[PDB]
């Protein structure tokens, strides 16, 4: 066995409380290097006859990435205290992996050798709002969804969908237009809406905020926003707004004061200023979002700033009853602020979903004291590389999915915001080079994956476009221009997801087929039901062997409803080019 | 390249801010497997400025443990933001290590593959009080230091130091006794005193608290405590008290109420009770420290309990100006409480040192939002196994020290509470089998090691005893029963530590000798200042070669003060059994 590939450390994704009485422990080792692994565990103070009392529990291999095998075990400490280790077996070789290193047999003269999970506290438990787990989100960029009130449209607004958008063009989309098209979303099966910024700002995207306490006049007023939220609630749709707390806009009052009065302004500490007076040339002498002068970075360490943003955060919840806050550039704002943010938000309305925009590994923000989840862009990356660009094999895709999922605790993955694109990415149909068959596969995977998926407006009807701003075209309402095949496909999958719990909250496992290149086979299971998905990611028909025992095993096609029994101990599934099939499994 | 042994993840000991402008990045690889490592780095938004290529910085190997090599690099992001990857060079091939995996060359496209350190926030920076770095602590168990007030000694106190202590014996030690012997401590060189529990409790150790707002009558009164602290402060000695917040005592009023009234008690939720009425056996029906009935666990999640404990924490600081809080069984209290604890204590007195009693890996409590340090028992175990028990080689000792040190960020190690024993361990002289020569080596290593070391009362004069209660004998004040040589050795070493910054704040590196079984050679470095230490851990004379080069190099024997020029390529030093020598290395 290779000791250099064995790893565990008491925190993050390797050791965490799943609930008030249960702990989850993981261990990773070199793939196929270990035959069996057992968790050695016991209460730190449980002694009898002068010997430490501990037991052995076999661990299950939950999956593996390109380099490692991941092992899992759940344990309910008798007194909520635990000292543990790992015993690995390979042939006649045995290793005991502990915090103090490796041993060849279990040392029991003391507990100091072992890893420790001191005490399971309910207060430190990671707990996201349960309702998001069954939710399917729909992201809307307000300036481009629907012009429901022409009288408030920006002057210079272009005819709807008359031309591709630019960084400064306006088409007159507003909040009323969203209200007017809610039945379209209900029919689709959407139960959650995520809106990009809607507070006063001069731009079409509004990430350069002028006033966080005012709805942009071009989008509507507070009365209209309230009606929108109330109407969504009546129809069973939760609403999440965009919080741009990392930076403000050039027209933000406090910034204007500092821009004019420099170091004597009482708002100078509200920002990250390097020298006075402020300037934008040759470059800004203050921190900004990226290198954008009109987006001054806010000092969230300043008491007055924190008070203001926390007031903003609770105001919209208290007065408008929103259901979530999507945090713009969340990773660039300090942890101290995010902890206070959670405390005040959750104290007001525990149901509010706290979603951070972080495109990379976000474990530091997912320990339970800050966010409920992050926009899962790493998932986006992997799914697009396999289904859209076909850059990696099915084997490599499974490895990447196993890699990212095992990088986090199970309860964290259960609340993950799994998207395929957004206002900050190219359109999936375009990433797919215009092949609807590939887009159908993207939706199939997304909608059968555990978590809280989000659909970018227009992707369900085949809208096209490159990256920002090309991906922000006016929503296509003309039924003659909407791709009917895709819309029906999405509606169908969302319905299925709502009907099968394993798709929404189950564990995922990948089965290795003969052709580990184009055939993807995976299962979703929650202990009560099991759904098998088989995908032929190739332009040729395929006969794919399904690795499952045929003893008393019955399958039910979820799309056609057809029931049939297996027998060949490995039934053969025949699929047309880019075809796919889903089966509910029955063991009688 | 063994990909399975390579590792980095943007947090804890692998990625952190060292100061407001500097980031530290670490990478671990299979020992001797990698020849060189380069850090590819840049600002995440460099692309906006047309800067698509990374900057490159070579990483330095800071040490190796049993299985890995550790690489290091410090970076000052121009805009406090960083995106990075690693380039590893091996005879086999060159590989780029990123968050998305390994690549043979730096990806030429614009996809996000890299690790990220979003923003360097001063507010999230780990920062312990600077003064602790130059402090040498002395731990005192009040019931056994000195009987300065016979009139308040417990009834039935045994003649001072006349017999071995027991779990229930009393000798009459008190706070006045400490005051009476301050000059002894000043002479020794001590600049910090850590006292075990001193609040009212029926026991001789007092970890079963009866009243947190009262100094035990047998130890003295609030007036005596003030005198002690003021005299200490006048002598440049800081004072740290023991906070027993995980559990209270059997005589704690709130608990007595619950034990009497049961479920009808208004204090029922102040503890962890499973059933009523409360029972103490076979095992308590309520959570306790270990299974001690007289030590019921407090519910630090209960608002009243938190307020009471926080009031306690701030009371002694505000009223008596203490300089630190040592947290008893700190790992068994929730993180939420520790965050509030830090906020309140630091707001009151930023200089207060927060030390948690955690014997295992404490990374989760050392990210900057909770403790400043923990009692470094893992250091204690490693040092004892080498110098005292001689159960491991000099090579294995070097590996273990590198292992535990690289497990934490540099600024965390710089404030670490490095002890060799305490009231919860056997006496070091006894662990050394009565060999004073070995104890001298223990003090030598401890006092030349970076951090905030602590000396257990009596160890500086050779007191003996097994583990609790044996290690709690009355302090020996008669010089005829004190080991003068050892005492002067400790006094001399504390003097040197104060004179050479590299000993208390420098980096450490182990130089591997030919006979790396008994010969230990290491150096402390801080800028150009270097202290070389050579230890002969064997019971026979030895001639050990000093690897150092003579290139305009001069050595200063820190024990004798003797100066001399370096011979040729390697100077040889003759040492007696368990001998040692320290040399300041000057580069001219
Ligand atoms: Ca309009
Ligand atoms: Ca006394
Ligand atoms: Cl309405």
């Amino acid at each position: 066995m290779r000791k250099e590939a064995i790893y565990h450390r008491p925190a993050d994704n390797f050791a965490y409380a799943y609930d008030s009485e249960t702990l989850h422990l993981r261990l990773r080792t070199k793939k196929d290097d270990i035959d069996r692994v057992e968790l050695l565990h016991g209460d730190p103070y449980d002694w009898q006859n002068g010997a430490w009392q501990f037991q052995m529990m076999p661990m299950r291999k939950t999956g593996s990435d390109e380099l490692f095998d991941y092992w899992f075990a759940e344990v309910k400490p008798p007194y909520r205290r635990l000292r543990y280790g790992f015993v690995l077996y390979s042939g006649e070789e045995k290793l005991v992996y502990t915090e103090k290193g490796f041993y060849f047999e279990v040392p029991t003269d003391d507990t100091a050798y072992y890893f420790c999970f001191p005490f399971l506290h309910r207060v430190d438990l990671f707990e996201a709002p349960d309702w998001v787990k069954d939710t399917v989100w729909y992201q809307i960029f307000p300036e481009r969804f629907a012009n429901g009130n022409p009288s408030i449209s920006p002057e210079g607004s272009r005819p709807w969908g008359s031309e591709d958008p630019t960084p400064t063009s306006f088409f007159g989309g507003d909040l009323q237009g969203i209200i007017d098209h809610l039945d379209y979303l209900v029919d689709l099966g959407i139960t959650g809406i995520y809106l990009t910024p809607i507070f006063r700002s001069p731009s079409n995207h509004k990430y350069d905020t002028a006033d966080y306490f005012e709805v942009d006049p071009h989008f509507g007023d507070k009365e209209t926003l309230k009606t929108l939220i109330d109407r969504c609630h009546e129809k069973g749709i939760r609403v999440m707004l965009d919080a741009v707390f990392n930076h403000c806009g050039y027209e933000f009052a406090p910034f204007q004061d500092v821009w004019k009065n420099g170091e004597s302004s009482k708002y100078k500490d509200w920002f990250h200023i390097h020298e006075f007076p402020l300037q934008t040339e040759p470059r800004p002498n203050y921190d900004t979002f990226a290198f954008v002068p009109q987006m001054p970075k806010l000092n969230t360490a300043n008491p007055e700033v924190k008070r203001y943003l926390l007031d903003v955060a609770t105001y919209w919840i208290r007065e408008f009853d929103i259901d979530g806050w999507r945090l713009d550039v969340a990773n660039e704002i300090d942890h101290e602020f995010w902890r206070e943010f959670r405390q005040e938000v959750k104290a007001l309305k525990p149901d509010v979903y706290i979603l951070g925009e972080i495109w990379h590994d976000a474990m530091p923000w997912l320990r339970g004291d800050q966010f409920d989840a992050v926009m899962n862009y790493p998932f986006t990356d992997g799914v697009l590389r396999f289904f859209a660009k076909e850059e990696i094999s099915a084997r490599q895709f499974a490895n990447q999915m196993m890699h990212v999922l095992h990088s986090y605790p199970n309860n964290v993955n259960e609340a993950a915001f799994n998207l395929l694109g957004s206002h900050d990415t190219s359109r999936i149909l375009t990433v797919c080079g215009g092949d609807i068959r590939k887009v159908k596969l993207l939706f199939l995977f997304q909608l059968t994956f555990t978590g809280s998926p989000c659909i970018y407006y227009g992707d369900e009807i085949g809208m096209t476009g490159g990256n920002d701003p090309e991906c922000r075209k006016c929503m296509v309402w003309d039924p003659m221009q909407q791709n009917k095949e895709l819309h029906q496909h999405v509606k169908q999958l969302i319905a299925l997801r709502k009907q099968y719990r394993s798709l929404r909250r189950g564990e995922i496992s990948f089965l290795h087929a003969d052709d580990e290149m184009n055939y993807l086979i995976y299962k979703k299971t929650d202990g009560d039901e099991t759904v098998l998905v088989i995908i032929n990611r190739s332009d040729q028909k395929a006969d794919i062997p399904i690795p499952l025992d045929a003893r008393g095993t019955w399958l039910v096609n979820l799309l056609t409803g057809e029931r049939f029994a297996a027998e060949a101990e490995t039934l053969c599934t025949s699929l047309p080019p880019y075809g796919f099939v889903l089966y509910a499994i029955e063991h009688w």
